[PDB]
């Protein structure tokens, strides 16, 4: 009876995490470490290690005052190896231990490493039931299904979960009120002003050091405003819940101008990292409406997005992990444009995502799909090169979720996996759900010449080039039978326009 030595992981800050379940607090020892691998695996935001080392502190200090003994290695540590493995066996040599226990993590790469170190005791490893489905219940749903639908995930979930659920039936009569025919902001609404979190004195202090010693890291540090603790996290909810999920399922899908955050909740980063619990926030959210608070299209709306797609890609990625992380079912070769990074682009839509990416370390989902997703898409951009902005880029970019929304979702690298059709859009669209072509200098109705919106040209050659494939797909008959529709001439015309594109951007 020597303890247990028990990982916790910088997204894993939660006091119901499994790791921690049991805690002997007289003879265990929590491990929590700043590691520099974990920062440059992708060279993160600035604002990103500022959110995950500050809460990971005022997490340990949670503990520390619930009774914990926790071995806290810093980054500014001169014994500290830099990773969680070297780390665990300094621990371990440090003291005695039983064992180690630890909740499996969200990356493929380090849980299969970590599964298969070497260690002096045995290592436990626990699922992380902070989720609602489990790996093996995903496991078990996709188990012969030839196509995996959200749609019908998304109701097993309903079912299972309970939420918006009169007895057996759907709240409603209907499981999703999602509507077509929605477009952009009328002229005159302006989205309402959003509560931000001045940094706290922990988050001061890690400001300052990721200030100084990631100065090379993408994105800007100056005006952090993310929840760090649960007390901050709580806040940022309270005012979603009660001020934004109202007309949560009005603006879904529009863009605005310089307006980065719209009605959206901006949870993500918190959820993802543990300040935040799946289950609580969709009842915070039923019982908006359940008391007349908010209607059920908007309720609805937001609990599918965490209900359905958020475990949704979580059991893709490890259904088909590792393989997963490999495909390229269109042959993407592409380099990614130098804009992505530098926002200087006269795609206005692009250079507007960009710079909520760089200032907030945040963009909203159809802009993620829709824009610079789509945008990669048909440049045929490499999806490795895709993957690492995503994950750089945004303050809630874990594998799990970043894979199968870009490699899949977004840029059909997957071959359909996730998202059963490729998300492929002109410049049409993006004038419908926002208010950025009337400003931007290129003409959305043009396809050639040096005045046309890139994407028009570049959706119909990625139409044209994967048109075999397409028609098989299922779900593109509209483009493709527009595309047979155009004389040769046409069709070579936008050809070698968005040759001419690739060359312009530095694609390929
Ligand atoms: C190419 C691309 C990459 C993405 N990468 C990430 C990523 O690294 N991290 C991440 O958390 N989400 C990712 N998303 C999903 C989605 O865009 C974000 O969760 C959302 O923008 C977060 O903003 P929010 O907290 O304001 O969410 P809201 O719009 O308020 O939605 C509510 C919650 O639903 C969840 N959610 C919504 N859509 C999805 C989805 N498609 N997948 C998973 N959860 C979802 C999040 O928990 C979010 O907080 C990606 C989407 C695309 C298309
Ligand atoms: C920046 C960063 N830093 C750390 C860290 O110092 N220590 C840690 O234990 N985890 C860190 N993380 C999260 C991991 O890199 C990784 O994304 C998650 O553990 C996946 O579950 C991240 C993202
Ligand atoms: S015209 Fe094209 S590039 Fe410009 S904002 Fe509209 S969609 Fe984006």
């Amino acid at each position: 009876m020597a303890g247990a030595l028990r990982l916790v992981l910088g997204d894993q800050l939660s006091d119901n995490l499994s790791a921690l379940v049991d805690a002997d607090l007289s003879r265990d020892q929590v491990l929590m470490v700043e590691s520099r691998v974990e920062a440059t695996a992708w060279k993160h935001h600035k604002q990103k290690l500022v959110l995950v080392w500050s809460a990971m502190r005022q997490f340990a200090e949670r503990l520390r005052a619930r009774g914990f003994n926790v071995r806290y290695v810093t980054l500014e540590d001169p014994d500290n190896t830099g990773s969680i493995g070297g780390e665990l066996r300094r621990a371990l040599e440090a003291r005695a231990f039983d064992r180690v226990i630890r909740t499996a993590c969200g990356k493929w790469g380090l849980e299969s490493h970590l599964l298969s170190l070497d260690l002096p005791v045995p290592m436990e490893t626990r699922e992380d039931d902070r989720f609602l489905c489990s790996r093996a219940q995903f496991a078990a749903w996709a188990e012969g299904r030839r196509e995996l639908r959200m749609e019908f995930f998304y109701r097993e979930m309903r079912r299972k979960t309970g939420l918006l659920m009169d007895g057996d039936q759907p709240a409603g009569g209907r499981w999703n009120f999602d509507a077509e025919n929605r477009r952009k902001l009328p002229p005159g609404l302006r989205p309402p002003e959003r509560l931000r979190i001045p940094p706290n004195p922990t988050t001061q202090t890690v400001l300052e050091q990721v200030s100084r010693g990631f100065d090379d890291h993408f994105g800007e540090v100056e005006g952090f405003g993310w929840p760090t603790n649960p007390d901050e996290a709580t806040a940022i909810l309270d005012h979603f819940i009660a001020d934004m999920l109202p007309s949560f399922g009005d603006w879904q899908d529009a863009m605005s101008w310089r307006r980065p955050f719209l009605w959206h909740s901006l949870i993500s980063p918190a959820l993802n990292i543990g300040l935040l619990d799946p289950l609580d926030i969709c009842r915070r959210a039923e019982a908006a409406w359940r008391e007349g608070r908010a209607p059920l299209n908007a309720v609805e709306g937001f609990i599918r997005q965490i209900i359905g797609w958020r475990e949704f890609v979580r059991g893709i990625y490890w259904l088909k992990m590792p393989e997963y992380a490999q495909r390229n079912a269109l042959d993407a070769q592409g380099k990614l444009p130098g804009f992505y990074w530098t926002g200087q682009t006269d795609m206005a839509c692009v250079a507007d995502t960009v710079r909520a990416a760089h200032d907030h370390a945040y963009a909203h989902h159809i802009q993620r799909l829709m824009v610079t997703g789509n945008l990669a898409m048909l440049l045929g951009v490499h999806p490795d090169a895709v993957d690492d902005w995503y994950m750089v880029v945004f303050a809630d970019a874990y594998e799990w979720v970043e894979m199968p929304n870009t490699r899949g979702m977004a840029t059909f690298a997957d071959g359909g996996i996730v998202g059963s059709k490729p998300y492929a859009a002109s410049g049409a669209y993006i004038d419908r759900m926002s208010d950025y072509c009337k400003g931007c200098r290129y003409d959305v109705k043009k396809r050639l010449g040096d005045d046309a919106c890139p994407f028009n040209a570049l959706y119909w050659d990625f139409i044209d080039r994967h048109a075999q494939r397409l028609a098989g797909n299922g779900r593109m008959m509209m483009p493709l039978r527009t595309l047979e529709k155009m004389p040769d001439a046409e069709r070579e015309a936008f050809r070698k326009q968005a040759r001419a594109l690739r060359v312009k951007m530095g694609v390929s």
